[PDB]
DNA sequence: GCCGGTTAACCGGC
DNA sequence: GCCGGTTAACCGGC
């Protein structure tokens, strides 16, 4: 992590001291690594002019895994152009990019309300994660990105933030990743509570993961019979 | 349908309409509550309309039993607790996930309209309409208590495009849940197994009635639903096999 | 034309 | 404590 280094003066500037509101720290702190994934894109396609067509743009990206999980659209990239700049998407993977040297740090900020009851918000897609393992596999993409999480905790007339909490998913055990099919496939966790014992390689992540994946794909099968189809057969 | 003898009205009103540059369903409401004023109501406002009126009845239990009727309860009603805590100095307000947008009602008669706003300057996509759960649910309770002709779900659909610092509504659309064929029904498992479709191209000609749709949607639903099992292994296991064994 | 996955974030049952 | 369903639409591959 690029962030993990400063954890402790983000944590000391934001407590007490809005959405991305981190982004400005980053940007000022790191401003020579932190982009918005959009703008990371714009810079990529502006650094080379000289590079038209969506086929090529997608080459800049010298990575079939960080293609697919950063890239925008055939047409989008292809109609890109400098007088028509790429912006902020709801469907974009990632809130903040920090890159250096070739290497990725995929950022999410999870705001939660300290207020009301406890609820894990969808993290990630559990199967886009993976396409994203199989893929780091598929093209031995063991040492390229992470993709970590930042959560800030908020609550008379304003709402200031009490706490904060950071953790890798690739730091966690794979087979402890909570996944709720009906909420969209989506991993779901509050980041301070998520496990950060793992202790193997990033190809055994991916692997973990795989068999994790598949073993809880089978388990929604079935379930969906014992909760979708038994209680109502009596109407049929 | 209230609102469908006086729709032709709802859409002229409409369709030229602007928000500071979704929010629409502010400016049908609007409407509503000016041609309709006594049927008209958000779902947070009928509940807290609900209560008021009955000051005597505390706890969730007692105020449950003030919706005389399963299947408006378990479609209307917020969480124990909530409604347990509801008091006129801590009143019921919006809430992300209620079923309705807007409800009308007359004479015990209930209508629960669904906003449904619409970019029509982008790719078509169905959104997510309600859930085929829920949805089961319902057609489950309906007919374990007979309730065939209470209440009706209906779609106002709001199209609209940027022009300058504001979004304007082009056309409009209106359709019934109940009307069209429940075998047709698009449900969409993994969009949180939601049924999808444009109000605009939703077919309206059932033939049967309330209780027949209801159990043809359930069986529609359970059939949807074996075949989900079954394809999330060929989607979510089968291509990734080979990474594991 | 056809088809379905993704983000953001949120209560409430027992 | 444990567990998971719901609303809002919305996009791009072949
Ligand atoms: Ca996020
Ligand atoms: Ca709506
Ligand atoms: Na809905």
């Amino acid at each position: 992590s690029f962030i993990k280094p400063i954890y402790q003066d983000i944590n000391s500037i934001l407590i007490g001291q809005f959405e991305k509101l981190v982004y400005k720290f980053l940007k000022e702190n790191l401003s020579d690594l932190t982009f918005k994934q959009y703008e990371y894109l714009n810079d990529l396609f502006m650094k080379n002019p000289a590079i038209i067509g969506h086929e090529a743009r997608y080459k800049l990206f010298n990575s079939p895994t960080l293609l697919f999980l950063l890239s925008r659209g055939k047409a989008a990239t292809e109609n890109w152009s400098i007088e028509n700049l790429f912006e902020e998407k709801q469907n974009d993977t990632a809130d903040i990019l920090l890159v250096k040297d070739q290497f990725y740090e995929l950022l999410d900020v999870k705001t939660r309300n300290i207020s009301k009851s406890a609820f894990a918000p969808n993290i990630i897609s559990a199967y886009k994660l993976a396409q994203t393992c199989a893929k780091m596999i598929d093209n031995k993409e063991f040492d390229l990105f992470d993709i970590n999480y930042l959560e800030v905790d908020w609550e008379g007339e304003d709402l200031v933030c009490v706490s904060t909490s950071f953790a890798e998913l690739f730091k966690s055990e794979p087979s402890e990743l909570y996944i709720n099919w009906a909420a969209a496939m989506q991993i779901q966790f509050h980041v301070r509570d998520l496990d950060q014992g793992f202790n193997g390689t990033r190809e055994e992540w991916a692997k973990s993961y795989l068999k994790h994946f598949v073993t809880q794909a089978e388990q929604r099968a079935i379930s969906m019979i014992d909760k979708f189809v038994k209680p109502f057969k009596k109407y049929i």
